């Protein structure tokens, strides 16, 4: 009734179809459905991080599919030894297969699990792959993760690029089956701030609607754009970009007169909705740097803050498969030391801003303490 | 400089060692280190869910290892066809391999990915496996996930059981390398409330300290125990257990005079720190049932609530690999319909409690509205 016959092994992409939650996320509320695009976008953005991709075009087609065109190096096409098929297919049909397991192809990348586009192939009733590399145009087609034919040359070109178009399987995603412009747009807008000098085009063929994102101001202008609708209470955005002890740290921030706290963290451009070591360094330096400034300015002894903290780390570790929280320990200490040094400078060189920020922080403690009215 | 040679495939458990974050979680803060135990405990608890395990003993050894003994059916020992080795080894060395992919061995289980104890084997410098099944005692030993010898009979017994002891690899976990009594204890305490009639023993061989958890009152008494230190403002805990349309729903709750909101959700006994469809049904029924009761009692038109919502579902879907959030859509609607029917009854049959709970909820809106003092 329960023995060795009871124990089944899932091969290839079957485990992804069997358990999409593990790999793509919520298959019902639209978040996994949109994450199918992002997985593909992130692989492009990774070509960009490495200096090989300056244009990305994401297209929402009229048949419910979505495509992502990059002018990167193109997924490798030659025969994989060991696996005995094109390298391109190995990456589409094998889990834990890729070139971000070391640092030889992307010094730094979002990807690291060797799975993402594998997942997309598996949860897609159809996938189309068009590779421009080594002078040749190569192409292949899959259905529910199955190659209907080996990868084949179908022309000649000088261009370099990868194009992936997928039609999600409805045998997996439910309720939210249609792609939403604004969800894709918000993430690509943010990508353009994180990737200066890369053109990111968003096309919707359902209604002719279009976007071209290519802001220049980097995460500085990201901050401005986030304070676009609240009122910044001080004119000088704190900003820096450093790269020390193998870690890239880049921070921008600026306070408005509202009451929210919005600190957007990123590791190799992937968002951490739940923070992690980089957030924690950010807060420890904020609090230490601030309190010294008060002590010095003779004061005795969060709200309105918008900030972007973006780090570049060679081999990050997350807490989970969603990359929602960064754990690489050495990153707390890197953001800490850097903020402490430069925020401290910032306050000296901008004493007018300083006093205003601290004046807001004081004002808020005064408000709550004026509910000693019991 | 970047071609087919650039694309590496990780085989067996190497991908777990390479990316533990994906599979075990934070390797630095102790949470993944403790999750190594829980993975093993959950597999035992699963034997219990199926009616085959009435005792679990978890032992913290003096050499930094931990063991988990169950009187379940024992992991299968016979040769696996296809894989050509004992079924036991397949489960220890293969990803996406197990018997919770269908419903033939566990109608309902925490496990579903076919990975957990595989992960533990991989992140353990040593593992020991002792299986009591089919009259024979079987045993095997691994090192960094590698079987030092096939699985072997080493005695005869009538007993049935599985014993796993592991010594975490320090080449993976950092900072927090030592097991903490209280973390294991808190989860096993809770397990005993969720699993009535199962004895769960916790042993620490570092200091002779011991616990035996075997509460009888089920999730009802779980609630009492959570209100043990705050003041319950009403004597009758709302409770029910139903199983309808293939879904088990069990809820207990009770309000105290504090201001926190603590609603503990579970699916096949796994915690959802971030809620999901079961939480959402719980809140929608709470609010609908409450508002009808006010309307009826002539009132015009969260805080202090402690509740446990535990569901039993055959094939759950989570949003992520951590099982932190449940997405199985049909579960919103099941908890909704059941709460609505029975909470409504509860308020009728206990009008004294009713008025008190609603009186607290009114009191809180009165307090905040008395900060119209601007
Ligand atoms: N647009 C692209 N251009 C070049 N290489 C790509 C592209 N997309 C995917 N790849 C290759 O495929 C590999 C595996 O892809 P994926 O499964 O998404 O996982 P990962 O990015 O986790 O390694 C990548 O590491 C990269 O080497
Ligand atoms: N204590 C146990 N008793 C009986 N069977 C077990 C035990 N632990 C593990 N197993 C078997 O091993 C399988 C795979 O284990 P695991 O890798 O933890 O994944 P899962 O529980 O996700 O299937 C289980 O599904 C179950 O069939
Ligand atoms: F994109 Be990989 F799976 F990190
Ligand atoms: F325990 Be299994 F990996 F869900
Ligand atoms: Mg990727
Ligand atoms: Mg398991």
């Amino acid at each position: 009734s329960y023995d060795s016959s009871s124990i089944k092994v899932l091969k290839g992409l079957d485990a992804v179809r069997k358990r999409p939650g593990m790999y793509i996320g919520d298959t019902d509320d639209g978040t996994g459905l949109h994450h199918m695009v992002f997985e593909v976008v992130d692989n492009a953005i990774d070509e960009a991080l490495a200096g090989h991709c300056k244009e990305i075009i994401v297209t929402i087609h009229a048949d419910n599919s979505v495509s992502v065109q990059d002018d990167g190096r193109g997924i490798p096409t030659g025969i994989h030894p060991e696996e005995g098929v094109s390298a391109a297919e190995v990456i589409m049909t094998v889990l834990h297969a890729g070139g971000k397991f070391d640092d030889n192809s992307y010094k730094v990348s979002g990807g690291l699990h060797g799975v993402g586009v594998s997942v997309v192939n598996a949860l897609s009733q159809k996938l189309e792959l068009v590779i421009q590399r080594e002078g040749k145009i190569h192409r292949q087609i899959y259905e529910h993760g199955v190659p209907q034919a080996p990868l084949a040359v179908t022309g000649e070109t000088e261009k370099t690029g990868t194009m992936v178009r997928f039609w999600p399987s409805l045998e997996t995603f439910t309720n939210v089956t249609e792609f939403e412009y604004e969800i894709l747009a918000k993430r690509l807008r943010e990508l353009s701030f994180l990737n200066s000098g890369v053109s990111i085009r968003l096309r919707d063929k359902r209604d002719g609607k279009e976007d071209h994102f290519h802001y220049e101001g980097g995460i500085k202008a990201f901050v401005e754009y986030l304070n676009k609708n609240k009122t910044p209470i001080h004119p000088n955005i704190f900003y820096f970009s450093t790269e020390k002890d193998g870690i890239g740290v880049e921070v921008a921030l600026q306070w408005n007169d509202g009451f929210q706290e919005n600190i957007y963290c990123f590791t190799n451009n992937i968002p951490q909705r739940d923070g992690g070591t980089h957030l924690a360094g950010f807060r420890a330096a904020m609090t230490r740097t601030l309190n010294a400034y008060m002590d010095k300015e003779g004061y005795s002894k969060r709200e309105g803050l918008i900030a972007v903290v973006s780090v570049k780390v060679p081999d990050p570790k997350f807490s989970s498969q969603t990359k929602d929280k960064l754990v690489s320990s050495e990153v707390k200490s890197a953001v800490e030391q850097q903020m402490n040094e430069l925020l401290a400078e910032y306050l000296l060189e901008n004493p007018t801003d300083a006093k205003i920020v601290v004046g807001k922080i004081i004002d808020a403690a005064r408000a709550r303490e004026a509910a000693r009215r019991a």
